[PDB]
């Protein structure tokens, strides 16, 4: 029950086959200039310096790959907003990986605010800041919480309800809408409908590829802990139900306006492609994904 | 399929039996003083006056009943925040009942901001206003939207996902936390985990008692449209599935801290008690629930 290794090839193949059928349009990776990428990493290092833990360039590149693969390049209008999501994504990844003893809100929240005020106008900066604040506060609050155990062990419905916030997709939407300046997208981001539509597609994929690391760290936030991964028949049943969940969400995403659904589907499919390419999501513990103590 | 009247008595009885078994604590109606009720209704009339339609006192009292029944009186700490929620709930009910040709945002949004600035501190006022703005904007955007058709006709999971915003519970949470000044509750309100935990319990009850009215007005946002209510066997299997959903949520709510769960459960159970004594939720069309044209 400690590993999904036996299912790795087939589940990867099945994810891709599902995306080829239901999304069709391939995600595309954003290429940052060398100037852009050192500005991102500089800002990242400055923001986490108060917490006292060094983060290597290779670790930052592993965190940032998600942003590069899962945004929607055809619709990008504000690259300053794009760099903000790069920085905010990465530094909150450090926080997700940290022992809660290192979580210093008094030192870290000002740095998040500093990032938001650099890259966003005043209105957008407050929305992005509030969502960053809510994300790191939730991750901290729920470490060893009985609420988390209840929502993660009861049913898929309770679990994905927790993940709307905990995986950070609500935060992502609320800091990403300035990239696109698309009124419908902005409204769906601020109601969190955008986040709720994309939660299962992001979470099922992440869970599959982060399972071995998480169970080794005693982390319970993973939907495949709801099935006996040691029982191939039970596992494949559960995996098919999760594919069905993704498919229904994707088919409903296609009722949204064209630009909004492009972005939603680039997010889910791009996250999958970035995940299969990311050292973070291979070995259960390596030098880019080990717990920061 | 026009009516759930045949199931009225047994469904009411089953809801109450469920709450007696799973919640136990009875909800409590808040008494307002005469001066308090008058301040609330005056504020309501001033806020909707720019839209041109008179709203009777009896209609306001039908709207305000949900707030009086569904808050958590033992935990109340700020009766100014309480009156704000009365007013905000009531005037956005008028919006919910309006033909969208009456939806003047330029006239109505400044009235919502004025309400929030009268009753809340500066931070709280922004949060309450953002959520009121998001609520009235959503109701308007989704009148005859293909998104709403997709989410309301596909499955219960897509439907309740829409209702987290559309029924107004996220808005309710984000304008009610100042009533309690309870740090945990305030964080769950701001992540929307509060709203997600309580969405099905509010919606299933509201949908049952507003079905006849909504079907008569061509309104599709009602989960019992997903089953053939003219088929007694199918209706009862669908209704049991919805009771199971409510029970699962309630049992998970009990994992939250004591005050938060009191508030969450008072909301779900109080909304039911208020619904069963509210003239709005009887006749398909009467003089407190008719469409405002
Ligand atoms: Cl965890
Ligand atoms: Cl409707
Ligand atoms: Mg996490
Ligand atoms: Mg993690
Ligand atoms: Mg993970
Ligand atoms: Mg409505
Ligand atoms: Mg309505
Ligand atoms: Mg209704």
């Amino acid at each position: 029950r400690s590993s999904v290794r036996p299912y790795l090839e087939e589940c990867t193949r099945r994810f891709q086959e599902m995306f080829d059928r239901h999304v069709v349009t391939r995600p595309t990776k954003v290429e940052l200039t060398d100037a852009e990428l050192r500005e991102v990493i500089d800002d990242c290092n400055a923001a986490v310096a108060p917490l006292g833990k060094t983060v290597s360039d290779e670790r930052w590149i592993s965190y940032v790959g998600v942003v590069l693969w899962s945004q929607s390049p055809r619709h990008i209008k504000d690259m300053e907003a794009f760099k903000a999501v790069c920085v905010l994504n990465c530094v909150t990844f450090v926080w997700d990986d940290m022992d809660p003893a290192l979580h210093d809100f008094g030192l870290f929240l000002p740095q998040l605010r500093k990032i938001c005020e650099k890259y966003y106008g005043p209105e957008d900066a407050e929305v992005a800041y509030e969502a960053a604040r809510a994300f790191v506060t939730s991750d901290h609050m729920f470490r060893d919480s009985p609420i988390k155990a209840a929502l993660c062990t009861t049913s898929p419905e309770q679990y994905f309800r927790f993940r709307v916030t905990d995986i950070g997709v609500d935060f992502w939407m609320k800091m990403s809408y300035p990239i696109y300046r698309h009124p419908e997208f902005t409204e769906h981001a601020k109601t969190s409908l955008a986040a709720r539509m994309t939660t299962r597609g992001l979470t099922i994929v992440n869970d599959f590829y982060s399972y071995d690391r998480e169970v080794s760290l005693g982390q319970i936030t993973n939907c495949f802990r709801l099935c006996d991964v040691s029982d191939e028949t039970a596992f494949k049943e559960f995996f098919q139900a999760r594919l069905d969940d993704m498919i229904e969400d994707i088919e409903c995403i296609k009722a949204f306006d064209q630009l909004t659904q492009d972005v939603f589907l680039d997010l889910i499919y791009g996250n999958f492609v970035g995940t299969t390419s990311n050292k973070r999501y291979k070995t259960a513990v390596n030098d880019v994904n080990s717990r920061i103590q």
